[PDB]
């Protein structure tokens, strides 16, 4: 903060004696630097009061990333394979044995199952 005159009357706000003049938002900036095209690069970073604290002048805090490899921004574990709690691609359910099928049994009761040329086809 560090304001030697904090304020031209007012007393309360931080625009000081040659701010006070000037339409600067009421903790944002100083009329030597705030504009329409510099607004967030003033006195303070966000909400909270100055750029003067925290360590890359206070940046954004985003909700991190789901997997703990990857640290920054991006994605999900339907989006991410790459850890071992998702699914492989690989010996999952498939067809087998593309052949023909063996031949049913009509065998007349003499030499298998019943059927055929059981008028002649018999001994006993
Ligand atoms: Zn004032
Ligand atoms: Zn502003
Ligand atoms: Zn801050
Ligand atoms: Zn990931
Ligand atoms: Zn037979």
């Amino acid at each position: 903060k560090e304001a030697a005159p904090k304020c031209n009357n007012c007393s309360q706000r931080g625009h000081l004696k040659k701010d006070c003049p000037h339409i600067i938002c009421s903790y944002c900036g100083a009329t030597d630097d705030h504009y329409s095209r510099h607004c967030p690069k003033a006195i303070q970073c966000s909400k909270c009061d100055e750029v003067g604290h925290y360590r890359s002048q206070c940046p954004h805090k985003w909700k991190k990333v789901q997997c703990t490899l990857c640290k920054s921004k991006k994605h999900s574990k339907e989006r991410c394979p790459s850890i071992w709690r998702a699914y492989i691609l690989v010996d999952d359910n498939e067809k087998a044995k593309p052949k023909v099928l063996p031949f049913h049994t009509i065998y007349c009761y003499n030499c298998g199952g019943k059927g055929h040329f059981g008028d002649d086809c018999k001994e006993k």
